[PDB]
């Protein structure tokens, strides 16, 4: 996973946020894009590879994977990852859209516009952050059990699979919902900030 | 399989039955039981051990031979064995009865109710032999083919099953329908004989 572009462009916008935005973009890189890549992928791995059942029936162990894990945490967590970024994308060109205007009306920094944008920005970040939030407690709470019990066909009745590393998933989890809630509470500090 | 019991009631009604029926005795000892015990059960010996399926799921190669073979061919002569050679018993079981009683009223051979006795046991061999060569006919023919194509459950949709030494084995089903077929003309020769 090459997160250059989304790098660049970020800290392009690091040079135009407030200090708590700053914080903010510097948590995505440091605790979420980085930890991703140098550890929770290793976890994950072998997330299909070890997962095994208690079965002679060909077939069982894939639906029964995909039953348990329709979407594995690593893939959502890029998901938050790119859509809590996007706003901070528009709001950027907004900014060099005026840059660039203001250069060429002259051939012919947070305030009015770009701050309705800022605002907005931070709005949707929070909203998007609350929404993979709700939707991973939805979807898998946030504890990873070793035991998950399969009925679906092929499978014969119900069987026993197992799961790889539930405990080291289950810190992860936890660690990156904890990120997140920091993001939040980052970008809450970021609205009282510019209304006081 | 031990056939010394019926051998040896066999043996005595042979002392008390026509020389067609002595013949037929003859070829009941020598051309089914000899045959069977030194011949078929080994050719059957590995009916269900080298019965083998194209597939990986578990039972369907124990369906699929119990509906290819729902009773061994084996058995079944067996069975027909011993329901033709029942009304001889009852024959036996009439004339000794007559002997014994001769005796008994001292102290106190085909004719009258013997004959009756006699083509009636007759006509019940002669039943029972069509009626367990229409059987064998319905139920599998007198050929058995390498590949026996199976769909039932647990089974997915159709698989291909191998049996055991087909040739030899409609060999063997051959050579007993011309078996029971000589026995069945041998009958009509003895209800003929008593006829004239």
């Amino acid at each position: 996973g090459d997160w250059s572009f989304l790098g660049n462009i970020l800290e392009e916008v690091n040079e135009h946020s407030t200090v708590i935005g700053r914080v903010w973009l510097t948590v995505l890189f440091i605790f979420r894009i980085l930890i991703l890549g140098t550890a929770a992928e290793f976890v994950w791995g072998d997330e299909q590879s070890d997962f095994v059942c208690n079965t002679q029936q060909p077939g069982c162990e894939n639906v029964c994977y995909d039953e348990a894990f329709p979407i594995s945490h690593i893939r959502l967590w890029v998901l938050q990852i790119i859509f809590v970024s996007t706003p901070s994308l528009v709001y950027v060109g907004h900014a060099v859209h005026h840059v660039r205007m203001e250069e060429k009306r002259k051939e012919r920094r947070l305030e009015g516009t770009l701050l309705r944008t800022y605002v907005c920005h931070i709005i949707f970040k929070t909203l998007f952050e609350v929404g993979f939030i709700v939707g991973h407690y939805f979807l898998y709470g946030f504890r990873i059990l070793p035991l998950y019990r399969c009925s679906r066909w092929p499978c014969p009745n119900v069987v026993d699979c197992f799961v790889s590393r539930p405990t080291e998933k289950t810190i992860f989890i936890l660690f990156m919902l904890s990120v997140a809630s920091v993001s939040l509470f980052l970008n809450i500090l970021e609205m009282s900030h510019l209304g006081l």
